[PDB]
């Protein structure tokens, strides 16, 4: 079979780091993947090519993007507040793993966190539905510009994103 893939042009203060995609196992997590996909693809109806990153922990994991009604013109998980617990067929077995961190329990939303290291401490604490497709070098660069707490000096944002296949 074949799963959908989407890229995410990671920028740093205006300077694009390069290319960073993730292989979303829509086959195992279509309900969760369809979300990040429908958005990145734009089929969602509007999406949001930009987002913002201000929580990168070099040693545990990073952050994705959130938007609803904190700054304005927010959105959602292309299905209301969020969905329900789907499954964990893909347990964090190493770095470059994608998941959801919108809240945890029945809250896949779209607040993933680039797993920069097998997060076993979580143990089925979320829902995994992706994995660094290509350009891992980019994920390694960000870890260098991250603080051991969350915040960071540089501003990481998404310039462009869409389906690859």
């Amino acid at each position: 079979m074949v799963n959908p893939t989407v890229f995410f042009d990671i920028a740093v203060d205006g300077e694009p780091l390069g290319r960073v995609s993730f292989e979303l196992f829509a086959d195992k997590v279509p309900k969760t993947a369809e979300n990040f996909r429908a958005l990145s693809t734009g089929e969602k109806g509007f999406g949001y090519k930009g987002s913002c990153f201000h929580r990168i922990i070099p040693g545990f994991m990073c952050q994705g993007g959130d938007f609803t009604r904190h700054n304005g013109t927010g959105g959602k998980s292309i299905y209301g507040e969020k969905f329900e617990d789907e499954n964990f067929i893909l347990k964090h077995t190493g770095p470059g793993i994608l998941s959801m961190a919108n809240a945890g329990p029945n809250t896949n939303g779209s607040q993933f966190f680039i797993c920069t290291a097998k997060t076993e401490w979580l143990d089925g604490k979320h829902v995994v539905f992706g994995k660094v497709k290509e350009g891992m070098n980019i994920v390694e660069a960000m870890e260098r510009f991250g603080s051991r707490n969350g915040k960071t000096s540089k501003k990481i944002t998404i310039a462009d994103c869409g389906q690859l296949e």
